[PDB]
């Protein structure tokens, strides 16, 4: 009697576990249907050669999948060789973070992001960087209590969701790998809470959207992220109190 | 009394020289003000393991940049070691291309595509795009000349920009790299000849931008292609004649 | 009231959790006190050249950490390079399994063993080989359903456990991290269920043993593997009868 | 009516541009017929740490030939790996022209020599020190204008030429790469103005060689070498007053 | 009439070539039958950042086959790769020595051991570990006669032999590399003069072993080890009168 | 009373030991002074792909220095990291013994050559072409003795030797370390029996050279080289019967 299924409109099962392992500043096991990564924060009282002296921190992300989180085993990035597709999720996962986060007042102290995925069935990146936003903002609520900073050094809530365009089905959200691989165009979102940009990264693959498409893409992302914020907040507790 | 400078919306100088180089099946230099690429398309009579058989062809592109292409040097990329950059733009080149190739009307073969950078001043990714679109349609006149393909398997022309939102600017298109380097929002587009987009990727740097942004950008990301594309048919003379 | 701590001869608590992820033919995440390890098993119908045609089997495990695994986060084996210490941990733990299983059995396939330890405080390459025992059987089982072999191709139960000599306490079973770097001698060992021996690998750190430290940490150590035999029989359930 | 080809004792056609391209300190496009080569120099207030404080310079060369710089595509040195043939080249290339260079007149300061292959034909070892040597000076002039050195730091003019034995052909000197194939003796001269050698390198291939054929194989690298001198000085201009 | 053969309990013809090369400051050739391997000890005024200014030494050790020590020509571990093989007995060869040195009494420096294979017949990590010991005291003897420390600075002396069951043979020592082929069991023993164990490492190779065995096993070994010593006493001559 | 020291036209003490070890097809120790290469001959019953089928063989060579043949210890290549001079070195001895050989006489199958030295002080790399054609000729002479081939498949014999100029001393032939590090020219020549030559390589090291002096040079490098060629004919014994 129950629906079976998702609307084209639906996230998969969100959970987003806090303090889920010991020893990170900031530790989380993020769900999102079957997707599931492990994300910690590390706090390293120093910054890149770069900006050294500049007063200002950085955030930088690094992203594995475990050999069987896939249906047919991936080989090992062991150093094995590190692919384009993890070199691109770390530079985007990096990106995003730095984005939403108020780098004068984390000082000069660099936030090691890692995203290992444990489960894959599409989305791994922008869960990742919804996972990892909630990992980073618990790291910065043991800071605060420390005395190290005078706020959490964030200036909003950041998530992010896939969007695509499916073979006879249209416009979907949160795709699984199956839905992935047969879609005509995909698109990953990261987005506020106060509906602002960070990226948007839209591919026709063997085929081409048109700006309405876009538009339409954009308008689910941005509905599904909303949700995934609410669920962020969900999982930080009183946290939110230390957020504006 | 000239006007010195360029508009917000207005490219720098653009020049594609074809047939530039002697052995690849199709060779072009890509000029775009200071941004100088060498762009070629290889033919190779295979195609990766994962599709042997199934009578399709591929394209897969490689990119470099010559170490003092920059104004300070780069190390080189010598084996040294492949960046995350270098891994995202193949990539993306790659992808752009094979969203344009009839890749069943190509029969089993890959085209390689080399983009190595001899200057770079901004909007090298893009401009490797753009440049590498016409190396490849030499190397199918070259094809189909020779009765190896029945037509020049495009789907369409496929050209690429870079746009973004500079400190006490707002929108311009076609970033150098001093302009990119203070752009709180950047992005690169690649669009076809009917208007139809292949990627879209949008970066807010340390910042945000909204919906209308994104919409401001792609408008003027669009008449940037147009152009480039009534450039790169300019570039192709009587070949535009085997495309429709 | 309740006696705090552990005793000489006591393991941390051990929880084994089997169909612990939903890709391989055999998964496992195995708890031994804040030690935790991911351990899969996967089954490829395919062996090493150097063997091919032989008609028999094969086990390979690989090993790696998350960074923030360890309280001090480790650099990424991410191709980065491979340490010694994960070099030999795979060697091990690639040995212990196949010492177990009737290759002949198995017939001409290779188990592909994953251990990714996701927290760590001591004992990972044993907990590593208890956990992963179980995710080989539950494989097997898989395998037997399946009709692709006639028995689940073991010849044993196999467990391991570290066991010491610790400052100002002697001998001491299944070592925490904290334990182990203040251990004058360590030791790895692994036993099947008939208490026969698969591995002994006893290390002086600075310092030295006697024959009869050799024998009191052996004899320590093979109670402590017994019970933990005991626990992968209770993590089995049914299967312990298809096994003799 | 007109003569086709080239004399035994003939060059192809050499064509050396200067201040080809803007960022380097020296940068030239030197044509030895279908032989090109980017040739930049780099200037860099450093010298490696085996010989810091003692107030010499230094020189270091790179080399690479772009995939399709040779008729069959070659695999990109990428990081890919760097072969036995690249590094035997830049040992050549940074001894050839420390040799002419006045390493305490420099300074402590290394000049980077990054010379890229954008087509190839044979000779591009060679090609590449003669073309190098102008960049080199070019940065040299730059140097002097800023008054940071007080003379161009070169003893002499160095330029560089490949010579063999070729099957039904004897002695010709500045080989394609098809007279290179079908070479049974090749070899690489380096001299200066004052027809003094840097170095020598021949090789028997397949075969060997008299002494009374070295001396005529030298012979003829001796006025090939006099020539490409005299181009130069056609190539540096004015500043050929700033040398003696 | 002579009794060809060795006896099971019986080592093969053990020879130390002391002195065997110039440049090391400890140097020797050692010979375990058709095994050979020669190694250095090299002092460095350093030790390891993790360690520095604690005032405490240390050892470490590296280890390579020439390709055709072997029957079948091995591979170059060039840069190739580096085998588990060869990590794990570095590891083994550098915790041995560590272990008999008194690194508070060799002061802050480190011992570079270098053991490279000419021959291999089995016993190769054993051999290294027997060589070594009296290439590390070669080189404190020059140490102690250059006043750089106040004795030679070893707790013991050190020594290494394998041991196995083997197929129709039972208990056998010093295995050949035949005979460790055809081996059920096989051991690494690392014990001290005052027959105190440093390393036991012991394994079933597709198969188990008892208690009874183990203890049967190290009996055997401690002897031959015993024996071994003898016979670096031998070698050392004068040198034994400043150990204690 | 005896004079100390060598002339400047003299030889250190050349001795090249054969059936020096046991698995290789030819083995040889061979000294040149201090220098010691441990050099050997396998015999494998293929040939590379490019070649294949074609009927010839091929001879291929790999170089290393154990990491204290040298005064200063050397960071092994290990796989760490192969030097330009490792890979100019390879390529050298490869392409020398190549052109003695006759390959259609060889069969299809290659000559692995390695040459690792064990002691270094000066003059390696011809010390390893002299040591590896003698150790090349033992593995032919196996062969023949087998059947599989129909003569020692060589042309010549080859040799190998330094000459430098050096400070305060002018012409000298066969440089220890110290010699070569004061030299202003130096070069390695090979060459045969019959006084023809398959490699000459003149360097000048900060510094340049006359024709005049590369005459006198090479004068006294082939008449080193004669007198090399007689001590492998006197350590070849019977085999030079047959040699024509």
């Amino acid at each position: 009697m129950r629906v079976d299924g998702r609307e084209k409109t639906e996230l998969r099962h969100i959970h987003i576990h806090t303090n889920y392992l010991k020893h990170p500043e900031g530790s989380v096991l993020i769900e999102v249907g079957d997707t599931k990564v492990i994300c910690s924060a590390t706090i390293e009282e120093r910054v890149p050669p770069f900006m050294r002296g500049e007063g200002k921190g950085w955030v930088t992300a690094e992203y594995a999948m475990i050999p069987r989180a896939t249906e047919q085993r991936t080989i090992r990035e062991s150093s094995g060789k590190v692919t384009g597709r993890t070199m691109e999720i770390q530079r985007l996962i990096g990106r995003a973070l730095r984005a939403v986060v108020d780098l004068e007042a984390l000082g000069e102290r660099t936030v090691w992001i890692d995203c290992d995925v444990i489960q894959a069935d599409g989305g791994t990146r922008t869960a990742s960087i919804t996972g990892a936003y909630v990992a980073m903002v618990l790291a910065f609520e043991k800071l605060l209590q420390a005395e190290k900073v005078s706020k959490i050094p964030v200036k909003d809530y950041l998530a992010a969701t896939s969007v695509g365009i499916v073979e006879e089905q249209g416009v979907v959200l949160d795709l699984n790998y199956a839905e992935d691989s047969k879609a005509d165009v995909d698109m990953n979102v990261i987005m506020t809470g106060k509906g602002q940009f960070v990226e948007v990264q839209g591919t026709g693959e063997e085929a081409t959207f048109s700006r309405a498409q876009l538009n339409e893409l954009l308008d689910a992302a941005e509905q599904g992220i909303f949700q995934l914020i609410d669920i962020q907040k969900e999982a930080l507790g009183d946290i939110v109190s230390h957020i504006e």
